[PDB]
């Protein structure tokens, strides 16, 4: 093999492997999102719920700054930019199949960068108990990334898991399942609060 | 060539051509249509929502009857089945590809079928009781129908509409375009509609 990308007949020039290790990629991030989780549960103190608008500061973070970078530079992914875009052929070493472009893998990424980053941090700004909007935004937020992520699946599974090593423990189990299922798990929780809070907010309007 | 389905290059063996003409479906789609918007009007009698409710039927029979032929009888491609089948490969004969058994579409399709349709009888029955999850139900279902329907849009678009002629008048223009537009301007009307009254529902809580 002349790659990591797992659908192994993948004929992939202009290929270059990366010069940063995966431990300064995977390290670097959860430091600043641990700073991003810091300095957005100081802001809200200026329980769980203002653990939640930390969660939706990461959430943007990562639709914005990341997911959003793969949106632009989807084409290059030589690590001659940024560790981003590093980062996002590590995840390739991951399942999915974001060397190739994939029609609907761009497009599901535009459309999460484009309106739940900007969406999620409306979420964090709108819920200092300013604007009846909170949880209306929370929930389709919410819903929208549970339904990205249950088509990203979805997609992929119809595949065959074609793209990516099946059951490999890093790439399979923790760079595709577990990353995503949290898109899937915490939101879905979320949905149930704002449906839970705004069906109050219905039963009250009497 | 031997199928309008534009992709030319596409060589459809095991191909049936549809044994009732067009008229056939187009007329046994606007009886029962017609009868569901007639009985769903007369049970919300017994104002502009008694319409938008029978919008929320008309929903649950496309995603349910329609749709979920599609999700379950590909790939056949034999009009010997129901008209269900004809009609399936009539708008394939418009732009998109439900022929080809398209990955993403049919990953879509499921969703929409499985999720949106008993949601929107779920919001149309239980919109006869004033039941509080109502605004709720009819934003997260109005929500995911924008959501299937951009991402719909946007991987044919990015795919540079190869499915299906160009500016073809009934196949794109009528076919893709407004039937799709339709699932993207009157949910959206209905997100507003839900977002304002759950506002409102929301700032009375003081
Ligand atoms: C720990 C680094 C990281 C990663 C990452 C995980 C594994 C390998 C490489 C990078 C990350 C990257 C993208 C992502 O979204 C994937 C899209 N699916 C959800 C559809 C989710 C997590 C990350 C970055 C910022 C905040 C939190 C985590
Ligand atoms: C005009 C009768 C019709 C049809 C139809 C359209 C073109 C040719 C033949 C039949 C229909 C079928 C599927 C459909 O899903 C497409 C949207 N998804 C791709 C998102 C939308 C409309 C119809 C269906 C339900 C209610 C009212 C009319």
């Amino acid at each position: 093999p002349l790659h990591p990308y797992w659908p192994q007949h993948l004929r992939l020039d202009n290929f270059v492997p990366n010069d940063r290790p995966t431990w300064h990629i995977l390290a670097g991030l959860f430091s600043v999102t641990g700073v991003l989780v810091v300095t957005t549960w100081l802001l809200s103190g200026r329980t769980w719920r203002r653990l939640s608008l930390c969660w939706f500061a990461v959430c943007g973070f990562i639709h914005l700054v990341i997911e959003g970078w793969f949106v632009l530079y989807y084409e290059d992914l030589l690590g001659d930019q940024a560790f981003l875009s590093q980062l996002w052929k590590e995840y390739a070493k991951g399942d999915s199949r974001y060397i190739l472009g994939d029609n609907f893998t761009v497009c599901m990424e535009t459309i999460t960068a484009c309106l739940w980053g900007p969406l999620s941090l409306w979420v964090v700004i709108a819920f200092l108990r300013q604007h009846p909007l909170r949880f209306i935004l929370q929930l389709v937020v919410s819903v929208g990334q549970i339904y990205g992520d249950v088509l990203y699946f979805l997609t992929e599974h119809r595949d065959g898991f074609q793209h990516g090593e099946l059951g490999h423990p890093l790439y399979f189990w923790f760079y595709f399942v577990f990353m995503n299922a949290l898109w899937l798990v915490l939101p879905g929780v979320l949905v149930l609060d704002a449906v839970k809070h705004l069906t109050h907010a219905q039963s009250t309007l009497d």
